[PDB]
């Protein structure tokens, strides 16, 4: 095989997903993200069918990348003495949802519902693949500005979904759910919903809903910007202090607020576009 099969772009950004690069694979000129993560860094291993040792991250990706789908897909990966190189899909032109709330603030009701809904489906396959991303946030979605589309990142914190409880976490503090603050524990589907909400309120609001540990435990929502009263109410139910009082995901797009969901293109020419 052996490594400039791909040609190296500017860095495009670096930090617990380790360092990410823009690339082009030189076979067909396909845009490609070039990641790296030290050995060092990597807390979690698994195994590949073949029996190698690999990080989990490439075990949920290949899980995952069957594609199509709203997941980033791994392309390829290679083994280095103290590193593992992931080659993973990347759009252009694109922002991820983080830097595109920084600019616009508040989203529109009609964006944040076509958004949240890609969300709902991405979410959807990679628990139909087994994998759980447990780090669901606005800086782990990319857009795609032409297209529309969203699609998922960053499955270093993931695990394969199970139905017992996890007593581990590894996401992000602001985006976990009362129960790991206060107990250790949670499940995949409910912790999942709960995150889901904290990136509602954001993409509605501008910003995320709790700071702090006691803001999370007493989960009483304020809003600051107005939204309507289907979108608080689904805000809030996701927001759920007991896992068991949260959505399902059928329950979420069977909602009333996400009915006539906008088509990833309409929503580009309507919201993205020029
Ligand atoms: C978290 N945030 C700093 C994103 C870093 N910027 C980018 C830009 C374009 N792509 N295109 C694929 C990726 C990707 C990142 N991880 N896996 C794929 C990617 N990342």
């Amino acid at each position: 095989p052996l490594e400039s099969q791909y040609q190296v772009g500017p860095l495009l950004g670096s930090g617990g997903f380790g360092s990410v690069y823009s690339g082009i694979r030189v076979s067909d000129n396909l845009p490609v993200a070039i990641k790296h993560v030290e050995k060092d860094r990597i807390s979690d291993w698994g195994e590949l069918p073949n029996g190698t040792r690999v990080p989990m991250e490439v075990v949920l990706l290949k899980k995952v990348s069957s594609g199509f789908s709203g997941v980033i897909r791994l392309l390829d990966w290679f083994e280095r003495p103290d590193s593992f190189v992931l080659i993973l899909e990347r759009p252009e032109p694109v922002q991820d949802l983080f830097d595109f709330i920084t600019e616009r603030g508040a989203l529109q009701e009609e964006l944040a519902r076509s958004f949240f809904w890609q969300v709902l489906e991405a979410v959807r396959h990679c628990h139909n693949c087994g994998v759980l991303h447990r780090d669901i946030k606005d800086e782990n979605i990319l857009i795609d500005l032409n297209r529309g589309e969203l699609k998922l990142i960053d499955f270093g914190s993931g695990a394969l979904l199970k139905d017992t409880v996890y007593t581990d976490f590894d996401g992000t503090r602001v985006y976990s759910p009362p129960e790991w603050i206060r107990y250790h524990r949670y499940h995949g589907r409910s912790a999942a919903v709960w995150s889901l909400g904290i990136l509602l309120y954001d993409m509605v609001c501008g910003d995320i809903p709790f700071e702090h540990d006691e803001e999370i435990i007493r989960g009483q929502v304020f809003f600051r910007q107005r939204v309507s009263s289907e979108c608080q109410h689904l805000i809030r139910w996701c927001l759920a202090l007991r896992p068991s009082d949260r959505p399902t995901f059928e329950e979420i797009q069977n909602h009333p607020w996400m009915q006539d969901v906008l088509l990833p293109q309409e929503t580009a020419e309507i919201h993205l576009h020029s």
